[PDB]
């Protein structure tokens, strides 16, 4: 399976990339909203891990949902009700906060792919 | 023309109703998100003035846009960039803050109907 990690912090992007590669996923990366959209169209990932804050995540997920039902897992340091709810309502299938557990992230990615 | 005013404060709802009636609009009212949706479907207004905070406005406008291009003018006490931008991106044609000028509200309603 192919995962697109949309994350503007190269340290976090590398941790997720390393862990998904170890699990046997193919990884493509993007570091802003424009790159996320280009990678999305060109690579057709099976799942996207999308941070909410990008050079926004809300906007990327909105435009994606115009054409695609690809599962989106939103990742963010923002952990209030309002953040989670508006990520889910704007199309996220799931919303995990940072810092996260590597094993939980993996379990939640598999649960998204299982249902999809 | 028919205006649906979705506002959960009966004092503000009455000020807008009074002013739109004086301008020759037919007015229907709704005081929460559920009533807004019911009035929308049953009354088919030409325009909707939608407050953002309801017993949300963001959710109402989202679901409306699933089926309809009816012009939406968002009205709110929240006046930050983030509020305006996410109201517009979630489908509002316009975003006016409270307190507002009665004459400006009227001018902006007419400008929405002119283009539509
Ligand atoms: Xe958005
Ligand atoms: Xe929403």
């Amino acid at each position: 399976k192919k995962i697109l990690i949309v994350d503007d912090e190269k340290p976090i992007s590398d941790i997720i990339k390393f862990n998904m590669t170890k699990e046997g996923y193919e990884v493509v990366t993007a570091f802003n909203g424009r790159e996320a959209l280009e990678q999305f169209e060109a690579e057709q990932p099976d799942i996207i891990i999308l941070d909410l804050m990008l050079p926004d995540g809300l906007e990327v997920a909105k435009t994606i949902r115009k054409t695609s039902s690809v599962p989106i897992l939103m990742l963010s340091a923002k952990d209030s009700e309002f953040d989670k709810v508006i990520g889910l309502e704007l199309g996220a299938d799931d919303y995990v906060t940072k810092p996260f557990s590597n094993r939980e992230l993996q379990a939640r990615v598999k649960a998204l792919l299982r249902r999809s």
